[PDB]
């Protein structure tokens, strides 16, 4: 027959990672070979593979190709065949993207106590979980404001997995903590930990409201159980909630944000935990709802009356009811073969409907049927293949449409099966599955298919063929032989596939059958497949083990000479916040592209070959030009939602025309012996409930794998647990509240008793000590009104023990059953000093330039402050401004609009595009991607000139004789900024500044006669005086001297208008006297510019050690322009005038929003400037070196190296000592800010 080649791989090539192809020769009669060589665009990188093939049979080839050097290149795949027979040649682009190699994150928890450290490991692996060594150059953990308190610079992953032990300060500031994890590849991956101060519950509270729930429903089912050490829920004073939410919840935040609940509460006896019916009247469905969110409080009265505040949303409103679902439907309807259809019905809750009589929309044939649902309420339907173009098939139960306003009906199910195109009226049927795919339990799949008089030359053998792909590539491959002599109808052909940890979330199934005639048939299928790993691991214990039974064995199974870790937190460490899941899939998800839905390259757009005209008329009765626009569903259905170029020499195309500290427990790291390791982990002696635990051991042989949770029941037959708040003020004194435990089934008799130490006081709130009648499942509760006296952290005790043969009130008397008979607890507790707190802060920067300078630490107490209550800590910056840094990349946006719109969008891109270069931090494809983005919004605004520059909304589009004046101005500052990167033309702001000096009367200095529609973009008030102030820094920003005749004239307005608006209302002109301040900065006047800004300052609302103004919208505004006016000082921007600037960054980075916009365009525009200014007058570009000493007129110094590479880290010490004898002297090169601040209490007045 007809030779034909084939070949196959995916069209998302990874770069380091060897992607396997596939090779097919069909009917050519002689051997062959066939050679692959990646070629690359505009560039010379290539790849040449001589890859085997077999005139019959297939087999796999693996290419592995150079990294790249940029980031997704669209280059060329040429696949080559030479041979005496044929010389075979096609090439398309795929695509090569360095893939950013999955990393992981640990913690063991998401609360931390502060004098608590952390341990952080990390695992980074790329698609194949079997992992690799990548050199990962940053990490570090980044606090609520920005700050980074810790960082490590490059290092290399010796088998994927290394811990960072770090520890916190003394007291770290707590609102929340987070790490990155920033790859070699850019894009960093984040995950945060809050840090707060707490008190860690035992009871979870597990409320079952049904998730689902119908909107016609009566009764409201719940269940309210605690499991805090056992299953043991010492019924307390309960109470639960349920609250729906009203429709546009809390949008309206004005006096009325609430939301109805039904409040519900009791207790329970021993085992039932609570059983309450709620009825359904305003559990109103009918209109007006979200969602049921409840929250509960599991109150314990018969110990310490700690309560937690625990909500429980998981119930949701369904609109609709008796759902209607295709499950195993085909998308390929094919003409000859008929297909089945399984359509499901089942409730809007979830439960099916048994024996429903079912109607279903057959647009095809007119195919309606009225069939009736099964137990499992799912129904089978076969329709026969004689219509044109596509089959709509969709179910009916209602038909109803009922009373509702403008909610109540019910789900149907719609589905579109579209014909397979059979050119030689062949076809293969592939049978499609919706069950997910059980790991290592294999599955065959049935498979169907049709001739019509193809197999000419094809006779009794025709070998089957199928190539399953896998996160975006293919794993398997196979074949099978057919013996066909004859005009063979319909088979049954089952295939087998096994299932192993190589299979994605998806999986995918193409066949392909070759046939002599070229055309050649196939069809696809995805498969979900349940995420397994290749190594199965399980945890082992010696559970239900006692507190002191200490051998603990901790037995883990995975891969032979694998490298495993092992995680042991407590079971409220999962309670109070739950914290990341690491299993079931988390690496799944985080998997890049696990799916090839499509070509995955936005470049990869199409494939133009075989267009044939066709444009004539043929065979009459209906011709209709033929054929149907065909949504038909042929081989580029099959491959590119398979995801793959296919090389092929087949015709394939539609022809298409044109007691000790718990805190944690074992974390560790263990090697399995090729059988699997054991670890002795020694159990701690404290009892409060189970320990959960990970395992997620890696090998070189078996991919990453996560085993499960699986914990130690630590229970005690008697025990205490104390209930404490996390903290307590010495002066004031607080009641310990203390329960004894009883469960063992003697019924006994406690004497509890604290042991004081000298660092508190201790009283019991009971007057008799009298042992009280404690018993099985039963707890006494005493109390002591304690206060303490030392600072810091003091661990208290408190002995129970049952008094020995003493016949009382129990019926029968076995006082002591065990060994175990004293329970002595030893727990902490935060200890705050008294009387009001109040905080100073010493910030400052210092420049050495190439030199030195000095500081000296006044720091000095009032008398009323109490003993050892001042705490004080310097910090070592650097600050190359590293938060507001990551999220300005993202303003550079494409331009459009009208004039005024496009300087919403072009002036942004240029200040943040100054603030990168500033910086150091921009890379050239970010510069080559904004520069295009500046150009463009350029060459839009010079489409608004009415004349020599005057702008406006229209321009001179519609003949329109108008002007704008202050924007004018702006696009001349923009320009004059613009000049250092593009080189706008000079004549054009040239042109700008004399149309600018038109609007100069003799003093009156530009009265603005602009009409324009929005005013977000403006931020002056139009003021003569104010728009003055502003054109006058625009028109002299650019360099312009000030004898130049419009800024001579301009500062005389300027220096009228400051004494008026200094006689006359103080203050209320703040934005005005700010742009005065730039101006005369600017322009030089500094004998003016000190009494402005010392006027601001004496106007400034200073706020947690950063200045800031405002208006008494674009408060912002104003306080950049201060910043600018004492950072531009002719001379040079001195010491004293740097250290009052910082007061101002700050804010202007804690300003920024979504995408850092600085949530406006004006204020974006002048911020954005001000701090490319603050760096330019900040950093160094040679600043590879500097010295921070701060020395103690006492004892001991210290030292601080903060050089480029650092410059980020807040490197911070605290020098005890409540005098000021300390003084800073910082050598070298670059600036380096520090901050100082000091915490002290003042009890009287
Ligand atoms: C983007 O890069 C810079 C900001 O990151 C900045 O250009 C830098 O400005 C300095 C200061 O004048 C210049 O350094 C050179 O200045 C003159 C040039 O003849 C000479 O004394 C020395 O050769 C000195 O190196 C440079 O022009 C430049 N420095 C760099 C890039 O290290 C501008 O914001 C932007 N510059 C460009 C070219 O786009
Ligand atoms: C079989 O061997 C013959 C030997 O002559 C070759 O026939 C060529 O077939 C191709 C079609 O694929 C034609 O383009 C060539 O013109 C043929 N050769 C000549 C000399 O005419 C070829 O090696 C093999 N052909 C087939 C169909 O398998
Ligand atoms: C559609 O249903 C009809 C019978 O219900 C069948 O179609 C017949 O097909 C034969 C030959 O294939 C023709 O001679 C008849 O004229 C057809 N009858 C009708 C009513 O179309 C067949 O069972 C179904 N069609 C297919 C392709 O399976
Ligand atoms: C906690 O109490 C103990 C004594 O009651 C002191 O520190 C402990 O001393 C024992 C003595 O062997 C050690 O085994 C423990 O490891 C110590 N505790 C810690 C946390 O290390 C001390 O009075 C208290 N500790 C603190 C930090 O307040
Ligand atoms: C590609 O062509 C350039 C052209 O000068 C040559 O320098 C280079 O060595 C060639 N090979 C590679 C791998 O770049
Ligand atoms: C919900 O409460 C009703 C009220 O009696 C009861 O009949 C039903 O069994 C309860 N549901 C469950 C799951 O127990
Ligand atoms: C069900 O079959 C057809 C399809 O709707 C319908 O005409 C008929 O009346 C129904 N009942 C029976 C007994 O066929």
């Amino acid at each position: 027959g007809k030779p034909q080649y084939m070949v196959l791989v995916p069209s998302l090539l990874h770069t380091e990672t060897t992607e396997k192809g596939c090779v097919l020769l069909s009917y050519l009669n002689e051997t062959v070979t066939v050679s692959a060589s990646l070629e690359s665009v505009r560039g010379n990188r290539s790849l040449f593979t001589d890859l085997e093939a077999e005139n019959d049979v297939l087999h796999c080839v693996a290419f592995a190709v150079p990294k790249s050097s940029s980031n997704e290149e669209v280059m060329f795949l040429t696949v080559q065949v030479k041979g005496p027979t044929q010389e075979f040649k096609k090439r398309t682009t795929v695509m090569v993207k360095n893939e950013d190699s999955l990393v992981f994150v640990q913690t063991d928890k998401s609360i931390y106590k502060p004098g608590q450290t952390v341990k952080f490991r990390v695992v980074s692996m790329d698609e194949n979980f079997h992992p690799l060594n990548e050199l990962i150059p940053l990490v570090y953990i980044q606090d609520p404001k920005g700050n980074r308190i810790a960082q490590w610079q490059s290092f290399q992953l010796e088998g994927g997995l290394k811990q960072f032990s770090f520890p916190l300060s003394s007291e770290p500031f707590q609102g929340s903590y987070k790490v990155v994890v920033q790859k070699k590849s850019g894009g960093r991956t984040e995950h945060p930990f809050t840090v707060e101060e707490f008190v860690l519950p035992k009871f979870e509270v597990q409320v079952t409201v049904p998730k689902i729930i119908t909107i016609l429903e009566e009764e409201m089912n719940v269940s309210v159980c605690g499991l805090y050490t056992y299953g043991k829920p010492v019924p307390g004073h309960v109470t639960v909630s349920i609250c729906r939410k009203y429709s546009d919840a809390s949008d309206c935040h004005g006096e009325d944000s609430q939301a109805f609940c039904e409040k519900f509460s009791g207790q329970l006896n021993s085992h039932g935990c609570f059983y309450q019916q709620v009825k359904t009247k305003v559990f109103q469905l009918k209109r007006k709802e979200y969602e049921m969110k409840l929250h509960t409080e599991a109150q314990i009265q018969e110990e310490g009356t700690v309560v937690e505040l625990t909500g429980r949303q998981s119930s949701e409103i369904t609109r609709t009811i008796t759902k209607l679902s295709f499950v195993k439907v085909d998308s390929h309807f094919r003409q000859g073969i008929p297909f089945f259809g399984q359509v499901r019905l089942v409730d809007g809750k979830g439960v099916p409907i048994p024996n429903k009589v079912i109607f279903i929309r057959g647009n095809e044939a007119n195919y309606y049927s009225n069939a009736t649902t099964d137990e499992h309420g799912l129904v089978q339907f076969s329709i026969n293949t004689t219509n044109v173009m596509g089959t709509s098939l969709t179910v009916r139960v209602n038909y109803k449409d009922r009373s509702p306003c403008y909610s109540e009906e019910h789900e149907e199910a719609h589905h579109t099966a579209y014909l397979v195109f059979s050119p030689s009226k062949s076809f293969v049927h592939l049978e499609p599955m919706s069950h997910e795919l059980p790991c290592g339990h294999t599955q065959t799949v049935q498979a169907h298919y049709i001739l019509n008089g193809g197999t000419l030359l094809g006779l009794k053998k025709l070998s089957f063929y199928y190539l399953i792909m896998a996160k975006g590539g293919i794993v398997r491959t196979g074949t099978h032989g057919l013996l066909v002599k004859q005009e063979d109808m319909k088979g049954h052909f089952s295939i087998s596939i096994p299932v192993k940890s190589d299979i994605a979330p998806v999986a995918r199934l193409l066949i392909y059958a070759v046939l002599p005639t070229g055309d050649v048939i196939g069809d696809s299928a995805k498969y979900d497949v349940e995420n397994c790993l290749a190594n199965k691991v399980d945890l082992s214990f010696s559970p239900s083990q006692s507190l002191p039974a200490s051998h603990a064995h901790l037995r883990v199974t995975a891969a032979p000479q694998s490298v495993c870790a092992l995680r042991a937190v407590d079971q409220s460490v999962l309670l109070m916040k739950p914290d990341a899941e690491l299993s079931a899939s988390s690496v799944y998800n985080l998997l890049p592209e696990k799916d090839l839905t499509g070509f995955p390259g936005p470049l990869n757009d199409q494939d133009n070959e075989d267009c044939i005209n066709r444009h004539n008329v043929y065979i009459n009765g209906i011709t209709y030009t033929p054929v149907s626009s065909t949504n038909e569903k042929d081989m580029y259905s099959f491959l590119e939602d398979m995801g793959l170029k296919a090389f092929t020499n087949s015709k394939i195309r539609k022809p298409k025309m044109c007691k000790y500290f718990p805190e944690t427990w074992i974390w560790d790291l263990v090697v399995v012996n090729s059988a699997g390791v054991a670890e002795v982990g020694v159990t701690v002696p404290d009892t409060i409930t189970e320990w959960k635990a990970g395992a997620f051991c890696l090998s070189e042989d078996a991919g990453l794998g996560i085993s499960s949770t699986a914990s130690l029941r630590a229970f005690q037959p008697f025990f205490v647990e104390l209930t404490m708040p996390y903290s307590v003020i010495r002066g004031e004194a607080f009641t310990l509240k203390a329960t004894v435990l009883n469960y063992l089934p003697k019924c006994i008799r406690v004497s509890v008793q604290l042991e004081a130490s000298p660092a508190f006081l201790a009283v019991p709130v009971e007057k008799e000590q009298a042992p009280h009648c404690i018993c099985a499942n039963g707890r006494q509760t005493v109390s002591w009104a304690v206060t303490p006296k030392s600072l810091g952290n003091v661990n208290f005790t408190v002995s129970a023990e049952a008094l020995e043969s003493q016949e009382l009130c129990g019926t029968e008397v076995p006082s002591v059953p065990e060994h175990g008979r004293k329970d002595t607890v030893i727990k902490p507790l935060l200890v705050e000093p008294e009387g009001l707190e109040k905080e100073t802060t010493f910030n400052s920067l210092l420049c050495p330039s190439g030199g030195e300078v000095s500081e000296e630490l006044s720091l000095k107490l009032p008398p009323n402050v109490v003993e050892e209550s001042a705490r004080a800590s310097v910090s070592v910056l650097g600050d190359i401004l590293g938060s507001a840094m990551q999220n300005t990349q993202n303003l550079l946006q494409m331009p459009y609009g009208c004039g005024e719109q496009n300087m919403v969008l072009f002036a942004p891109n240029i200040y943040v595009l100054d603030y990168l270069n500033e910086t150091q931090q921009l890379t050239p494809e970010i510069k080559s991607k904004a520069i295009g983005y500046l150009n463009t919004g350029y060459q839009r605004q010079l489409n608004y000139k009415h004349y020599d520059g005057s702008y406006s909304t229209f321009g001179e589009r519609y003949g329109r004789n108008q002007g704008n004046t202050w924007l004018t101005a702006f696009v001349l500052k923009t320009f004059a900024q613009a000049r250092a990167y593009i080189f706008i033309d000079e004549a054009h702001i040239t042109q700008a500044l004399i149309w600018l000096s038109q609007r100069q009367k003799d003093n009156g200095c530009f009265r603005s006669s602009g009409s324009l529609l929005n005013n977000a973009i403006k931020g002056g008030v139009e003021d003569e005086v104010t728009l003055s102030a502003y054109i006058t820094i625009a028109l002299l920003e650019i360099p312009l001297t000030v004898t130049h005749p419009v800024v001579r004239n301009a500062l005389f307005c300027l220096e009228s208008a400051w004494k008026t608006a200094q006689e006359g209302d103080h203050g209320s002109h703040v934005y005005t006297k700010a742009l005065l301040a730039y101006a005369f900065a600017l322009a030089g006047n500094q004998d003016k510019r000190k009494e402005v800004l010392k006027s601001l300052n004496e106007e400034a609302v200073k706020k947690d050690n950063s200045v800031h103004w405002e208006r008494p919208s674009a408060e912002v505004e104003m306080t950049s322009y201060v910043l600018l006016a004492y950072l531009t000082a002719q001379p040079a921007p001195t010491s004293e005038d740097l250290t009052s600037a910082t007061n101002i960054v700050k804010w202007i980075t804690k300003q920024q929003n979504a995408q850092g916009g600085f949530s406006s365009t004006q204020d974006t525009v002048v911020a954005l400037h001000a701090l490319s200014k603050y760096g330019a007058a900040t950093f160094t570009r040679t600043g590879k070196a500097a010295q921070v000493t701060i020395q103690s007129s006492g004892t001991f110094s210290s030292k601080f190296q903060v050089d480029n590479n650092n410059r980020l880290l807040l490197q911070q010490v605290s020098l005890p000592e409540l005098p000021g004898e300390y003084s800073m002297k910082v050598t070298g090169e670059g600036c380096v800010y520090l901050q100082t601040s000091l915490k002290y209490n003042i009890l009287p007045e």
